[PDB]
């Protein structure tokens, strides 16, 4: 029920003694007046406290929201994880369960618009509104520091940013997600939004402002980020396909192939797919 | 900087530009969320998670705002064993290893640290002995556990060496069972992963194969289309096993795996299972 109540049954299930947890600045009567409730610990203290019983911030979390992940995570991860299964079904629910779920409004009307413009993608014909579109916007020049629900909302509103707000809002994410960059959720989703940015710039023919992200990408990739240095492989050879008329299509066509090591069919059909695509760009 | 929790936690809101109604919900009303942030009451453990949510801050970017965006000790140690390992420093493992012991955090927790380090330079220098009274305190902590977070995850996945054959069969069975509460969290995912990579390694490596089909059969279950260098690292285990027990009927077949792995111009990932095919040759048959 209270928070040290709740942080006892953690220090326990670690085999920790409340000495083991104590040190500078945080006593062992100080985490014991804590765990009855009888006093709530400073913000520099709590810190103490939790890196004390060896748990990780997201694990902490968890566990404090009943082992569910917070409402606006599951609601975004659902969204990407639907649009890339090109689940309209899944999407529509999605938007009538975002307006029964409590929320701050503003987060109400940023789901929607997100939800909309996916169904849009993968429906032409499903209708959107400008309105909508300038308030997310809105949104993202308002926040000074992008946290995952900013990277999320970003990196799945690209296509249907003006070119203006395209070039100016990717810009900024290089220094509006710094303060959070590190975290595992982030990062993945930042190496995400890079691939996707480098996509809108050629699709666009704004292929002068492609080195400026390719380089944040490099120096965010590890080798075990795979699966983002083959797309951006790719994307380098689909970048100089749509400047030349199709000139390396051979090339292109070879390095698909050539990812038949891999055993993977569904990486496969992914890149055979854009690459389909990409040749309805050219004449 | 010291301040209560409700000052931390206003600081955060006005960053998100939500007022203190926008955050109200059912279970956390707007006025518990104001003396809260003006340090007159604590919030319940409930209400804290309600308005951390409500500004739409993942408790992973609360906690880490909180720390001053620093990295946690079991981190901060184990990105500088992989930064000193890949660059074959035995002298700045051994560093590491007396930094350690002067660490704000519990004593297990500065011995296991210690045995993860150890592992890294046993890795390098295989004459610098594993000492038993490291693997019974490692043994013993790990089967003492009950919950096994992301820290467990983490020591069992890098001092497998430390185990004996038995301890490393019911070990790595546990783990199944014993990464379950936090089993779908991100970060212990990838660890699981790559744990049971591990085990598949070390069965292998210590000529104990029948026990290779429980642990892919897991792997298979855990490993999605997006999980490449898990998959392509199973591909090239399944190799070794096979090439360790038909007295290496398929070398040419792993020889061309390896060059077809070229395209991906990766001389880490080519490097890692070129040392790695390597290794198994040496064995004794």
């Amino acid at each position: 029920m209270e928070l040290g109540e709740f942080y006892k049954e953690l220090r326990l299930a670690r085999k920790l003694k409340q000495t083991d947890v104590a040190c500078e600045g945080l006593t062992a009567s100080q985490l014991s007046k804590f765990e009855l409730g009888q006093s709530m610990l400073s913000a520099d203290k709590l810190i103490l406290a939790i890196q004390g019983i060896n748990v990780t911030f997201d694990e902490f979390g968890h566990k404090l929201n009943n082992y569910q992940e917070s409402p606006h995570m599951r609601i975004g991860r659902k969204v990407v994880n639907r649009f890339a299964h090109q689940d309209i079904a899944a999407l529509e629910q999605l938007l009538e369960e975002v307006d029964q779920e409590q929320m701050a409004q503003t987060y109400r009307r940023l789901n929607a618009i997100v939800i909309k413009d996916a169904i849009h993608s993968l429906n032409k014909s499903y209708p959107l509104a400008e309105e909508d579109s300038e308030f997310l916007t809105t949104y993202l020049y308002a926040i000074e520091s992008w946290t995952w629900f900013e990277l999320y909302l970003f990196c799945n509103t690209m296509p249907f940013l003006s070119n203006q707000d395209l070039i100016f809002l990717s810009t900024s994410l290089l220094e509006k997600s710094k303060e959070f960059k590190e975290l595992v959720h982030n990062r993945l989703y930042m190496k995400q939004g890079l691939l996707n940015i480098l996509s809108e710039l050629m699709e666009r023919k704004l292929f002068s402002y492609i080195p400026i992200f390719e380089a944040e990408l490099e120096r965010m990739l590890r080798p075990y980020d795979v699966f983002e240095k083959v797309s951006w492989q790719f994307l380098k050879k689909m970048s100089v396909f749509l400047q030349t008329k199709g000139s390396n299509q051979k090339e292109i066509e070879r390095f698909i192939q050539s990812l038949q090591v891999l055993e993977n069919p569904q990486l496969t059909s992914l890149f055979e797919l854009r690459f389909q695509q990409y040749k309805e760009l050219i004449d």
